[PDB]
C-alpha cells in the first residue's frame, strides 16, 4: 500500500525513491553544521544532529541486513538483537549512537549507501513469494521486516531533515 510495501516491486520502489530524496538532501547539507545537535530527537524534548541521524539510519539499515544475511548462512538469530527485546528499541538505537560516535559524518553517509545497496541486492536476488509469501521472523514477513528497518525509517529522516532544514538556512 502507499503506508507499507506489500509486494517487491513496491518495497524496491519505496527503498528507491525514499533514498533517492535521503541522500539528495544529505549530499546538500553543508559537512560544516552535521555536528549541531539542532535538530528535534526521537524522544521528545531531546536533540540530535545531522550526523547523529545518519548514524541511527545505518543501525538500522545495518541490522536487517545481519539478521537476512546470518539467517541465510544457517546461523540462529537474535531479534530485534542480541541483548535486546522489542520494547528497548530506544536503548538498542543508542547502541548505535555511540557503535558510530566516532565515524565522520562522510564516512557515515558512504557506509549508509553501501548497506541500502546491500539490502537492495537482498531484495533483488530474492521473490514475492519469498518476502510476502509468508512468515519469516514470528508473524511478521521478511519483506515488512526490511521496510520496517529501511523505507520506513528514510522516509521519516526525509520529513525530519525538511523541517530543520527550514532553520537552518537549507533550501535542499
Ligand atoms: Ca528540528
Ligand atoms: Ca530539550
Ligand atoms: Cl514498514
Ligand atoms: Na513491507
Amino acid at each position: 500500500s502507499m503506508s507499507v510495501p506489500q509486494t517487491k516491486a513496491e518495497l524496491l520502489l519505496a527503498i528507491d525513491k525514499n533514498f533517492s530524496k535521503l541522500i539528495s538532501y544529505l549530499n546538500t547539507i553543508p559537512p560544516e553544521i552535521t555536528s549541531d545537535k539542532s535538530m528535534d530527537g526521537h524522544a521528545k524534548g531531546t536533540e540530535m544532529s545531522v550526523r547523529d541521524l545518519v548514524s541511527y539510519l545505518l543501525g538500522w539499515n545495518a541490522l536487517v541486513v545481519k539478521w537476512i544475511a546470518s539467517d541465510a548462512k544457517g546461523l540462529p538469530v537474535d531479534f530485534p538483537e542480541t541483548g535486546y527485546k522489542w520494547n528497548q528499541l530506544g536503548l538498542l538505537a543508542q547502541k548505535f549512537y555511540s557503535d558510530y560516535s566516532e565515524l565522520s559524518y562522510e564516512l557515515l553517509v558512504a557506509e549508509l549507501q553501501t548497506v541500502k545497496n546491500e539490502i537492495v541486492n537482498l531484495i533483488n536476488d530474492r521473490t514475492d513469494d519469498i518476502l510476502y509469501g509468508r512468515p519469516w521472523y514470528t508473524k511478521w514477513t521478511m519483506g515488512r521486516m526490511i521496510s520496517f528497518n529501511t523505507s520506513s525509517p528514510y522516509a521519516n529522516a526525509n520529513g525530519r531533515l525538511r523541517k530543520w532544514a527550514k532553520n537552518n538556512n537549507i533550501s535542499l
